[PDB]
């Protein structure tokens, strides 16, 4: 693989069971700063900021309605509201110029809004 790349900012991430903080396994957490060595992500639950690493988090899925950001592509850091979804891929809408796009949603995060 040596996909390590796909790691956004202000985007949600799923604490994956492999985590060794089994405390924090299945918790929702925000992404402040992003380093190739490793991550910062806020767990919204622990209310506390912990680092963890690409392997240990998990994308989040946007739900309609919802503020997207392409984490990876030539769009990547590039923010958009979720309009629609193509069960084979997912339409997006770029909040900026307004445009309609199709991206898979491998590369939709779900931002939070808080």
């Amino acid at each position: 693989q040596n996909s390590s790349d796909w790691v956004t900012t202000d985007i949600q991430v799923k604490v994956r069971d492999t985590y060794l903080d089994t405390q924090v396994v299945g918790q929702t957490g925000v992404i402040r700063s992003v380093t190739g060595g490793m991550c910062s992500v806020y767990l919204k639950d622990s209310e506390k900021v912990v680092s963890i690493s690409s392997e240990h988090l998990e994308p989040i899925t946007p739900t309609k309605n919802n503020k997207v950001k392409v984490i990876l592509g030539e769009d990547r850091e590039a923010t958009g509201v979720l309009l629609s979804i193509d069960g084979e891929d997912g339409i997006v809408r770029m909040d900026l110029d307004e445009q309609l796009k199709i991206l898979n949603l491998r590369f939709l995060g779900k931002l939070l809004e808080a």
